[PDB]
DNA sequence: GCAAAACGTCGTGA
DNA sequence: GACAGTTTCG
DNA sequence: CGAAACTGTCTCAC
DNA sequence: GACGTTTTGC
């Protein structure tokens, strides 16, 4: 469970709320028991004329990975554990994404308790609706009142 | 000069790479003896919906100003003296315009003398390409190859 | 059924 | 993000 | 003459 | 920046 350097943390706080995404998604998915898959992801975006910044990002955070879509690239945290571990130590830094941080921890640690219940799973998708509303968001589709498409 | 708090250098240089610019230019002005004003410019940009984080900024940093244009906000710092003493501070927290922040700070402690001699604003306006060529420049007109034109 | 990965771009917010 | 044009004022 | 603010916008990099 | 839609394999 690794433990990041301060300082670390303090500037990569402020690339975060400058050029990153704390993201909550719910992802149709049929293979899922309610049809639905909650998906989190911490990311942060840069020209790939960068990207050497995102590789470093791999080091020093010690798990994700970058992708390459063309003129961008983005380094990307997806893994539930990990996740927890790294946005509880970045959080109390951050002063945009600060709120949609606390969310995701929020989230993560509901998540066995919603894949239990079609109430607990519909409450956490509330929360995802909030971290939505939080950001810029401008393509978003499915909701927790999508979801609600479980009365059946 | 300001001292400025180490954490808050940390963080503002990470939110600096991210959606900060340090800028140099040159001009075209007919008041001045060369035709070009060497202009400096430290900014963030950022959406005006969060304007606060832009005002607050001025209050942490003690000088500039916000300035607004439309749908997005600009903090910008372009007073020379306080200009050197902020980037003098942040500068060794950069990652992504540490190079640029030195060019400035390196103009800047030239242009009492690039005031006199017409080769030594060139030699300046060298310092200028080298900033330009650092950062995602796109729309830039006037370049040390345009002051050139001080040949007569 | 599910934890992540992999791939696709839209609408800006730089 | 990163400049470029116009105006103000000691 | 010039530092510095007021004002406007290309092309994305987010 | 912040999604969407589909595919991977214990
Ligand atoms: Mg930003
Ligand atoms: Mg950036
Ligand atoms: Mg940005």
């Amino acid at each position: 469970n690794t433990k990041y350097n301060k300082e670390f943390l303090l500037y990569l706080a402020g690339f975060v709320d400058g050029d990153g995404s704390i993201i909550a998604q719910i992802k149709p998915n049929q293979s899922y028991k309610f049809k639905h898959q909650l998906s989190l992801t911490f990311q942060v975006t840069q020209k790939t004329q960068r990207r050497w910044f995102l590789d470093k990002l791999v080091d020093e955070i010690g798990v994700g990975y970058v992708r390459d879509r063309g003129s961008v690239s983005d380094y990307i945290l997806s893994e539930i554990k990990p996740l927890h571990n790294f946005l509880t130590q970045l959080q109390p830094f951050l002063k945009l994404k600060q709120k949609q941080a606390n969310l995701v921890l929020k989230i993560i640690e509901q998540l066995p308790s919603a894949k239990e219940s079609p109430d607990k799973f519909l409450e956490v998708c509330t929360w995802v609706d909030q971290i939505a509303a939080l950001n810029d968001s401008k393509t978003r589709k499915t909701t927790s009142e999508t979801v609600r498409a479980v009365l059946d």
